[PDB]
């Protein structure tokens, strides 16, 4: 127990990392199966993968789980086709409009609390 003052510290450039769906000590291991937790047909989440700055985002199409990676253009971020992005962010919300698969597309972006909601009657 320690505070004092506090009001705007240093900047974040790196919003994507502050967002609920996004993971950072996630592993296929689970993120596949979070998506087969979710009773829903449009879920998507974004994990980090140490090794590279290569990002791959794990999706469930009509049940099953696919991924998708996500390389970098000059510090610009790219799904998989010719679309340029400052940060995932956009990219997530440019695709709520398009599709993603098929004809599905980011609707219910897996989040932490969503897990826990759809896993017992109590949670803490």
């Amino acid at each position: 127990g320690s505070s004092g003052s506090s009001g705007d510290p240093v900047p974040n450039p790196n919003p994507h990392e502050s967002k609920p769906w996004y993971y950072d000590r996630l592993s296929r291991g689970e993120a596949e199966d979070m998506l087969m937790r979710i009773p829903r047909d449009g879920a998507f989440l974004i994990r980090k993968r140490e090794g590279t700055d290569s990002y791959a985002i794990t999706f469930r199409a009509r049940g099953k789980v696919k991924h998708c990676r996500i390389n970098r253009d000059g510090r610009h971020f790219v799904l998989g086709t010719s679309a340029y992005f400052e940060s995932l962010v956009e990219l997530v919300s440019y695709y709520e409009k398009h599709a993603l698969y098929r004809k599905m597309r980011l609707r219910y972006p897996v989040t932490p609390e969503l897990l826990e909601r759809y896993s017992g009657p109590s949670s803490g």
